[PDB]
Order: C-alpha cells, then sequence, then structure tokens
C-alpha cells in the first residue's frame, strides 16, 4: 500500500515557462520548472501525495511530469532513470488543460 500525505501548492505560468511549488510532509518543498507553451496564469491546488517510499521520493526526484485536466491536476515524480517515485492528485482552483514536465527536486525550507 502506498502511503498518503496531504499536500498543497501553486502553479505559476508564463507563456513559455512555468513554475510548480508543492509543500509536502516533513517540512519539504518541491520546486519544478517546465517550458513549452501555456496560457499565462496561476493558481493554488490541494490534494494527496501517494508514494511507497517518501525518503526515496525526496532524495531521488529530479524530474516531474504533469497532466492538467481542468480542475484536476496530476503530478508524477521520477528519478534520473525515468523511474516512477510517487504522484500527487490535486484539485486546482484555476482550470487548466495541458501536459508537460521538466526538472525539479525536493528540499528543506
Amino acid at each position: 500500500q502506498e502511503q498518503q500525505y496531504d499536500v498543497h501548492g501553486n502553479v505559476i505560468s508564463a507563456a513559455v515557462y512555468q513554475k510548480f511549488h508543492v509543500y509536502g510532509p516533513e517540512d519539504m518543498v518541491f520546486d519544478g520548472d517546465a517550458g513549452g507553451l501555456t496560457i499565462p496564469g496561476a493558481g493554488a491546488f490541494w490534494g494527496t501525495l501517494f508514494t511507497s517510499d517518501l525518503q526515496r521520493l525526496y532524495k531521488d526526484t529530479v524530474s516531474f511530469q504533469y497532466n492538467a485536466l481542468g480542475t484536476y491536476l496530476n503530478i508524477n515524480f521520477f528519478d534520473s532513470s525515468g523511474g516512477f517515485l510517487g504522484h500527487i492528485q490535486a484539485g486546482a482552483v484555476s482550470a487548466v488543460v495541458g501536459v508537460g514536465g521538466g526538472s525539479g527536486s525536493w528540499h528543506n525550507w
């Protein structure tokens, strides 16, 4: 069974880059950058982090992919080999559609 944790965060998007910020358990925060094409905008989201190994998620995440599906947001986390480390399911205040991803990592705050 994967462990479940409350998370919350924000996405801010320019036209060609975006930043994702997620507050997780154990006083850790995820910052990720994605580039490509988006509609400029921003919003908050709240949800659940699912992972079978939180320590490994925080140590080994170097990448994220996301799927924005209206007021649903899915964020998947990966290590440098493309291995899946866990994911977030969240509700987003601001409806957005798109898929993308990029570099990111977890750190203390």
